[PDB]
């Protein structure tokens, strides 16, 4: 109103028939942190019709970004599928969220274990260059049930590496772990399956997680977040908060309305 800005889509790309991005433009006076969420969504019937997003874009590029869910009765995202360069949207102006690095304790290793949209934030969170000063390594768990769900794949893994800032950081600091569960692929599970086997440690070639060195960041569905806690918690790592850092910070992808 007020309450919000109005941002242009500058561009947009389906993954698949659930899932896809659009960039827009972002005033000039918004300002966040990397791994925060928004309200984003469009004014509908001259009533703002918004929705909990995570801010995927780089803190301080010239644009945002948003990694969406399509639900097909969904009252937003039925809408917000059909977005066309030159659309109108809205962004709320107060940034919030638990997935920031002050919560955490100082350590060596930050694990960033999402499922699906659970991704957003983290595409902000490893294009900072802040997180390559905290962290020795920053790696980056993504589990889907379709290979083609792994979106921003041929970034992560291609380009990325190749930016002209972050290019370098990234070759050396961060371990991209793509992970498929419902077809062909060459790593495939279910995050939580994976560390209760070791299997995860083994193929990033990392020790497994200890007090000292290892910290996590989780974004992803309910499910998943309600049984990671259970095993970090099981190993003795704590919930960080703003006053009181900790080992892990959790933020739901979505909830189960
Ligand atoms: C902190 C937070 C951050 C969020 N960030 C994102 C984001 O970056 N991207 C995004 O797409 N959504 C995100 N969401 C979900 C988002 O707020 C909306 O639910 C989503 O925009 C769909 O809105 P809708 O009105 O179409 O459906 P809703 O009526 O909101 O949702 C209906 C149902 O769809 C399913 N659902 C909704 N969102 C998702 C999803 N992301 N992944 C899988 N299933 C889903 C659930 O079954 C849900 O009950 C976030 C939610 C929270 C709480
Ligand atoms: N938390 C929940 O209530 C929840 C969880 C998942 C799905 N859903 C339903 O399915 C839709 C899509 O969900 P989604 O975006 O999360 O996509 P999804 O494609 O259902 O799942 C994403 C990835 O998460 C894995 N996963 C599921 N439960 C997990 C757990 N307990 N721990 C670790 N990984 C787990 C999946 O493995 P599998 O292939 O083995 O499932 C898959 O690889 C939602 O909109 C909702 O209707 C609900």
């Amino acid at each position: 109103s007020s309450n919000f800005n109005q941002e242009t889509v500058t561009d947009i790309h389906h993954w698949t028939d659930t899932l896809f991005s659009f960039r827009t433009t972002r005033d000039p006076g918004f300002r966040f942190q990397s791994g925060q969420f928004i309200m984003m969504g469009l004014e509908v019937n001259g009533k703002p019709l918004t929705r909990a997003y995570s801010i995927a874009s780089s803190l301080y590029e010239d644009g945002l970004e948003f990694f969406s869910i399509k639900v097909p009765n969904g009252p937003l995202t039925s809408k917000l599928q059909h977005l066309k360069k030159g659309d109108q949207i809205i962004v709320s102006k107060k940034p919030v969220g638990t997935l920031l690095y002050d919560n955490l304790k100082p350590g060596k290793h930050l694990w960033l274990l999402s499922t699906g949209t659970g991704l957003a934030p983290f595409l902000s969170i490893i294009r900072d260059l802040e997180v390559y000063e905290r962290f020795e390594k920053v790696i980056l768990v993504h589990g889907v049930r379709q290979v083609a769900e792994l979106a921003y794949t041929d970034f992560i893994s291609n380009e990325l590496p190749q930016d002209e800032f972050l290019g370098e950081m990234v070759k050396n600091q961060l371990i991209y772990y793509p992970t498929v569960t419902r077809e062909p692929y060459k790593t495939r599970g279910r995050l939580t399956d994976l560390i209760r086997s070791g299997q995860l440690f083994k193929d990033v070639g990392l020790p497994e997680f200890n007090h000292e060195d290892d910290r996590m960041m989780l974004c992803g569905s309910p499910e998943m977040l309600a049984e990671t806690k259970q095993i970090l918690e099981e190993r003795g790592f704590t919930e960080g908060s703003q006053s009181e850092p900790g080992e892990f910070v959790i933020e739901k992808a979505f909830v189960e309305k």
